[PDB]
């Protein structure tokens, strides 16, 4: 496959977003994936809607944490998902108001766990979600390159890969573009379950 490849390049990803103070990042994460595939299969590069998954999605918490699995689910179960113009995103849980189902999805896979090759072979794909270790204060302040650690295995926080490189995965994260690489992080590939175990458990939707 492509020794590298990012799909910013390739329009397939939406600017970054902040999910402001609120446990929002499996739908961040999830929702960012779902965009990107869309515009990979329809040429369209259309901005989602987190919030209505917030508070659409009862198999989640909304601002106190949640799952790839069950948001995947709901997306497709739900028939669609509306944008973020519609249905703008509040940093806070509300009542579940009716959507437009701009976006929809036919399923999502797993990818085999603390297998970075099967990793790369998704993101050359699409990009995808992954879950990471995002406790550690050097993660927290990270600022600019090549990010090695340290971090631990303790899945915690989730984000996007959205391309990769020789040596490292090129993530997206939902905190604003004054935290990293203008929102981004390029996490070095150490193989087994991944720096901050990034290859734990990725996911990606599915379109036909
Ligand atoms: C695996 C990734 C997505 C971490 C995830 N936590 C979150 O969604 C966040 O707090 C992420 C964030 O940055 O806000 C998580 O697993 N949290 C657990 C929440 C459990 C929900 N509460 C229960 N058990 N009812």
């Amino acid at each position: 496959l492509p020794e590298q490849i990012d799909w910013r390049k390739k329009g397939a990803v939406t600017p970054v977003k902040n999910q402001g103070k609120c446990g929002s990042c499996w739908a961040f994460s999830t929702v960012s994936t779902v965009e990107s595939i869309n515009q990979i299969r329809t040429g369209n590069l259309i901005s989602l809607s987190e919030q209505q998954l917030v508070d659409c999605n009862k198999k989640n918490h909304g601002c106190k944490g949640g799952a790839f699995v069950y948001a995947y689910q709901y997306i497709i179960d739900n028939g669609g998902i509306d944008t973020e113009a519609n249905y703008p995103y509040k940093a806070v849980q509300g009542p579940c108001r009716a959507a437009k189902k701009v976006v929809r999805i036919d399923g999502y896979k797993g990818v085999p766990h603390c297998n970075e090759n099967a990793l790369k072979k998704a993101v050359a794909s699409q990009p995808s979600v992954v879950a990471i270790d995002a406790s550690s204060k050097q993660f927290q302040h990270y600022k600019s390159g090549i990010f090695s650690g340290p971090c631990g295995t303790k899945l915690n926080h989730g984000v996007v890969i959205v391309g990769y490189w020789k040596d490292y995965w090129i993530v997206r994260n939902s905190w604003g573009r004054y935290w990293g690489e203008q929102g981004y992080i390029r996490m070095k590939r150490v193989g087994g379950c991944g720096l901050c175990g990034i290859a734990r458990l990725p996911y990606y939707p599915t379109k036909a």
